[PDB]
């Protein structure tokens, strides 16, 4: 036993994770396997139902549609609704992993990232022999469209603010800083949500076909319909934060910076990432030779 500086290191899974579920939008039954991956692989989604297998790295450049969920595309092959799983992975510091899926949509589980964090954390994480690379924000980068707004600001840590503006009796602002807030405890359990009003339209378009009170906060004209209510008083805005954490992980590396979202969503989050990547003065890749002086820290593996 000796004392010295240690690099903050890349992580993969210690064991394989298998789950079965349903696609929120497609309603399809889907089998999910997460597997360990070598250093610098990133998170790569593998459609194992196809022959040959089609692999899509979870990066901003592969993002197709972003109307309802965050979708990845390569050719005519898609992987839908990647944000909640990706959010779980970013939240626990996973750099490298294969996500195999038997169908085009990640399973929705209970509508949050909780079950994923739980499955992953039961399997365990494996630190690997390479420095973890971070993306540090060095300038303000903002995108807007109409009243929607998404911003990166320099910040020595990682924090996220979000504000939504729904006119609905059921109601809007939250900030979370990973120096104090636990991702796992205060964010990961926040479920997706939908309004009864949109549901038939959505289904009329073959969207929300797997959605139910079992996997979503469902809201009618006046109230939450789920018999047992909300897991957090501000669950709705907490889920928007959960979504943003997963959409930001399409950078392919954790962030050192601050994100602020104002009625933001998947499209604008993706626009923001693209604008950031284009503006190489506004960011740089960094490592930390000494975890003790880093501005971020992680749970034991
Ligand atoms: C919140 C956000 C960002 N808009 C998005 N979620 C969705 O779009 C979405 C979520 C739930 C439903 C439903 C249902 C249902 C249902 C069945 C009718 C009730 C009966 O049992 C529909 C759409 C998201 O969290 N994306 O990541
Ligand atoms: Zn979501």
């Amino acid at each position: 036993h000796h004392e010295g500086a240690g690099t903050i290191k890349q992580r993969t899974l210690k064991n394989i994770i298998r789950a079965t579920g349903v696609g929120l939008h497609s309603g399809e039954k889907v089998y999910l396997t997460l597997k360990p991956a070598p250093v610098d692989t990133g998170i790569v989604f593998s459609r194992t139902d196809l022959d040959p297998v089609v692999e899509i790295p979870a990066r901003a450049e592969n993002v197709g549609e972003t109307t309802m969920s965050t979708t990845l595309v390569k050719g005519d092959v898609k992987v839908d609704t990647v944000e909640h799983l990706l959010s779980a992975m970013a939240g626990l510091g996973i750099d490298n992993a294969y996500v195999e899926l038997s169908a085009s949509e990640v399973p929705i589980m209970d509508g949050s990232a909780g079950p994923f964090v739980f499955l992953i954390q039961s399997a365990g994480l494996q630190e690997q022999e390479a420095a973890k690379k971070f993306i540090r924000i060095k300038r303000e980068v903002s995108v807007e469209e109409g009243d929607k707004r998404a911003v990166f600001v320099p910040f020595d840590g990682f924090k996220v603010s979000f504000e939504i503006d729904f006119d609905h009796p059921v109601f809007q602002q939250a900030s979370v800083d990973f120096s104090s807030t636990s991702f796992v405890k205060e964010v990961s359990r926040a479920r997706t949500f939908g309004f009864m009003r949109d549901i038939e339209y959505l289904r009329s378009q073959n969207l929300a076909l797997g959605g139910s009170v079992e996997n979503a906060i469902v809201v009618d004209e006046n109230r939450v319909l789920n018999e047992d209510g909300l897991r957090y008083e501000d669950e709705f805005v907490k889920h928007k934060i959960l979504d943003a954490i997963g959409d930001l992980y399409l950078l392919g590396n954790s962030l050192i910076g601050e994100f602020r979202g104002f009625k933001s969503g998947h499209a604008l989050n993706n626009q923001l990432l693209r604008t950031l990547i284009a503006d190489k003065d506004a960011w740089e890749v960094v490592t930390f030779e000494d975890a003790r002086t880093a501005p971020i820290s992680y749970m034991r593996p």
